C-alpha cells in the first residue's frame, strides 16, 4: 500500500512534467483525488529535506516590508502565506486551502503591475514554462522581484536557463546554489520581455524533478 502510493505518485509526477499546464489542469479538474495523491507524495519528499524552499523564501521575504504584495504561483497548501504577514495571492490548479484562487498560473486574475514579488517555489512543472514567467512579468510592477526555486537536478545548464529568463525582461540579482536539494534564484524585473511572443527560448526547457 505504501509502496503503491509512491509508485502512483512517481508516475503522476513524471506525467505532470511531460505535458502542458492545460493537461495538468484537466487531470486535476476531472480527478481531484490525483491532486491529493500528488501532494501526499510531494510532502513525503520535502519532509526529508533539512530546509524546504518555501521556508527559505519566507525567510527572505520576512526581511523586507510586509506591505510588499506577493503572488505565490503554484502555492500548494499555502505555507508561504501562513509564514508571512504580506498580502499573498495564492494560485494553484486545485485547492488544499481556502486562500487558493484556482486557476492556471499562466493566466491569473490580477491586473498588470499589481504585485511586488512573484514566487515560483518548485512549481514550474508544465512544458509551457515560458507562459508562467511571462505572466509573472505581466503582474509584476517595474523593479519587482521574481523568486524561483527548483530542484537542482532539473538544471542541465543553469547558464542558459538564467540567460533565457533574462530575455523575458529580468535581471539576476542573486542565486543561492548552497542548498543540496534546490537552487534559488532572485531576479528583478527590468521591463517587458525583449524577445517577441514568437521567439524560441530553449534555455527554459528543464529536466523533470524525479526525486532522487
Ligand atoms: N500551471 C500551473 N498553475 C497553477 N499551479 C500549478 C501549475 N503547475 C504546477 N502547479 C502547482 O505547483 C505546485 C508544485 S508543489 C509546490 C507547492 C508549494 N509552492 C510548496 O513549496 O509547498 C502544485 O501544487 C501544482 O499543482
Amino acid at each position: 500500500a505504501q509502496r503503491l502510493d509512491g509508485a502512483r505518485f512517481r508516475y503522476l509526477n513524471e506525467q505532470l512534467y511531460s505535458g502542458p499546464s492545460s493537461a495538468a489542469q484537466r487531470l486535476f479538474q476531472e480527478d481531484p483525488e490525483a491532486f491529493l495523491l500528488y501532494h501526499r507524495g510531494f510532502q513525503s519528499q520535502v519532509k526529508k529535506w533539512p530546509l524546504q524552499p518555501v521556508d527559505r523564501i519566507a525567510r527572505d521575504l520576512r526581511q523586507r516590508p510586509a506591505s510588499l504584495v506577493v503572488a505565490d504561483f503554484g502555492c500548494g497548501d499555502c505555507r508561504l502565506a501562513s509564514s508571512i504577514r504580506n498580502p499573498v495571492h495564492c494560485f494553484d490548479l486545485a485547492s488544499l486551502d481556502p486562500r487558493v484562487t484556482v486557476c492556471d498560473m499562466a493566466q491569473v486574475p490580477l491586473e498588470d503591475e499589481s504585485v511586488d514579488v512573484a514566487v515560483f517555489c518548485l512549481s514550474l512543472m508544465g512544458t509551457n514554462i515560458r507562459d508562467f514567467l511571462e505572466e509573472a512579468n505581466r503582474v509584476l510592477k517595474p523593479g519587482g522581484l521574481l523568486k524561483v526555486a527548483e530542484v537542482s537536478s532539473r538544471f542541465e545548464d543553469v547558464r542558459t536557463f538564467l540567460r533565457a529568463v533574462t530575455k523575458l525582461g529580468f535581471k539576476i540579482v542573486s542565486k543561492d546554489l548552497t542548498n543540496s536539494h534546490f537552487f534559488l534564484f532572485d531576479f528583478q524585473k527590468t521591463g517587458p520581455p525583449l524577445v517577441g511572443p514568437k521567439a524560441q527560448l530553449s534555455g527554459l526547457q528543464l529536466q523533470p524533478c524525479l526525486y532522487k
